[PDB]
């Protein structure tokens, strides 16, 4: 619902050789959109103009590792704690005392941690698909993962270099293979690690999902030539550090306004994984989108737009 | 904020194929767009940026076309007011701003009066430092007005492409140290620049530092001007007839939006007197006046500028 050369582009240095890029549209309260793996500010293309038109100032991030943002190679550059402190510095250098934070997938994880540890800087928090679950102090992090078969792909992502080689091999194939409606899926996150890697049993020349044009796919291809998949995959490589930081939050509740949006056909981030979030956030507002897979903003833009705007205009 | 550039959000908006505008951005609230003069930088607003942000405003401090990190195309016609204003509208469009408050100084002040005139739907409110709004006289030219006022002789020396460039670019530290002074510290005569050779021919080789500026501040302007030099900044001065014709096409419509005129007692070229009948053409005009203030108003009297702009913004443009 836009093209890049028609956007205002913003750059903030959050530490010496680390700068975050964002796209900025609209006037009103600051709304900070944080994309997932492996995405772009561009994943918000349907939300950016709608939220601006509804009276919001939209900052659509390239998250660290993506697009025009720095992509340092070290795994530890991408633990939640480093990523949240940088976002705080991002607000500081822009002179925002607060923003609304809206995240999807890994961006959803970031915004929950922001709301947990930096509630004074977060006006309101909304997650697409990604639930908030307080740290389970004697469930081995690695035990949770191999206790859910559909998280098998995450194991394949651990070894530095392997998923990079496969994902970077044919970028147009990577994005055409990932960015599909759930009824169009050509992937099985079930048996990734033992059945080769990710694309071994899937088309060499995948068709175009009903969700995406060729132009849209070529935009993600062009972005991922800058730094490739190392930075993005490093979001998946901080599980123990992430758990240990979450543990340090112990009792504390999210007292700020909060929205959780579930997607019926996300088979990895299943709606049921949110089911007891009221126990830890009782005010939490909820949305639910039918016939919506993992790529929520791209799959059901109309539904996402109506749920975010309604919620933005009412709670915070 | 103030001092440090790498401590700020930097924004870039492509307004046409060969032209992208750079700005620094600080704060939440109503958009306030600050437009510097000749030969300056977003950095001339270094004292206003954190003050306006702390007062509840979203500050966009422009590198104007020809300056800093903004596009500086070499053609004179790229710097007439009509092209510069149309580009500032495109700038608002691509940022998704229906309106902004525009605050200008010197050539920037000129730009914001013309925005207020031709694009009032896009201008929430307009404030000029030093630069008056005088409606176009259909009978006399700029050339006749200029010649009449001896203190505009520097403007004549500026018209010949290459000349004022060569002198101004020769020693950038000397240029800025010579330009950026309080009125009582002036080492320049704008009286006969033309006959007396050029601008610095009878002024110190190694000028002292003005009480207004540090060595570091000067080095900032020097570094910015190494990229594109003075050609684009000087082109602002080389569109008098195009600007006059454009202004005439107003046909004496009024500026009906809220407006602030700030005068500087010791600005000896943009004299307070030049503003004296601006009410006739601007119904909602408020005034500020700064004593012991030369041309470089933001630098000279930051405290007084900050209080006048914040007071006016908080009364006549929401907050
Ligand atoms: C289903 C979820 C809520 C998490 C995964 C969600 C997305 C992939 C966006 C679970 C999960 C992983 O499966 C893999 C991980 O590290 C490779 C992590 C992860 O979440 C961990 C976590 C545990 C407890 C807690 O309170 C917060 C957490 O983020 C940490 C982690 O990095
Ligand atoms: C109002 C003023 C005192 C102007 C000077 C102001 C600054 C140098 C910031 C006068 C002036 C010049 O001296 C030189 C110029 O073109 C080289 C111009 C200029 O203003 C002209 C102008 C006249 C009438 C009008 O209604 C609008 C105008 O912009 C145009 C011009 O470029």
């Amino acid at each position: 619902s836009c093209n890049p050369s028609d956007m205002s582009h913003g750059y903030v240095t959050v530490k010496p050789r680390v700068r975050l890029h964002f796209v900025e549209l609209g006037s009103g309260p600051a709304v900070c959109l944080c994309h997932g793996f492996p995405e772009s500010w561009y994943s918000w293309r349907y939300q950016i103009p709608a939220l601006a038109q509804a009276g919001y100032r939209v900052l659509a991030m390239d998250m660290k590792g993506y697009g025009e943002s720095s992509a340092p190679p070290e795994i530890e550059e991408y633990c939640m704690e480093v990523l949240c402190k940088e976002m705080v510095t991002f607000l500081d250098k822009l002179g925002l005392s607060q923003a609304v934070f809206i995240g999807h997938d890994w961006g959803g994880m970031l915004v929950w941690y922001m709301a947990l540890f930096y509630p004074e800087r977060v006006r309101a928090v909304a997650s697409l698909n990604t639930p908030f679950i307080p740290a389970n102090p004697n469930m081995s992090p690695l035990e949770s993962i191999k206790a859910n078969p559909v998280f098998d792909y995450q194991l394949y992502f651990q070894e530095p270099g392997v998923a990079e080689a496969e994902l970077e091999q044919n970028l147009s194939r990577t994005f055409k293979s990932l960015f599909r409606a759930s009824d169009e899926s050509v992937l099985s996150m079930h048996k990734v690690c033992e059945a080769g890697g990710l694309f071994v049993n899937s088309p060499e020349e995948p068709s175009l999902s009903r969700m995406v044009t060729e132009e849209e796919i070529q935009f993600y291809v062009q972005q991922f030539k800058k730094s490739g998949f190392r930075g993005p995959l490093n979001w998946y490589r901080n599980m123990e550090r992430n758990w240990k930081w979450a543990c340090k939050s112990l009792g504390r509740k999210i007292l700020i306004p909060a929205l959780m949006v579930t997607a019926e056909k996300d088979f990895v981030l299943v709606p049921q994984m949110s089911q007891h979030m009221e126990d830890w956030i009782p005010h939490l507002k909820r949305g639910h989108i039918e016939d919506c897979g993992h790529w929520t903003q791209m799959d059901k833009p109309t539904e996402v737009n109506q749920i975010l705007i309604k919620w933005l205009d009412s709670d915070a």
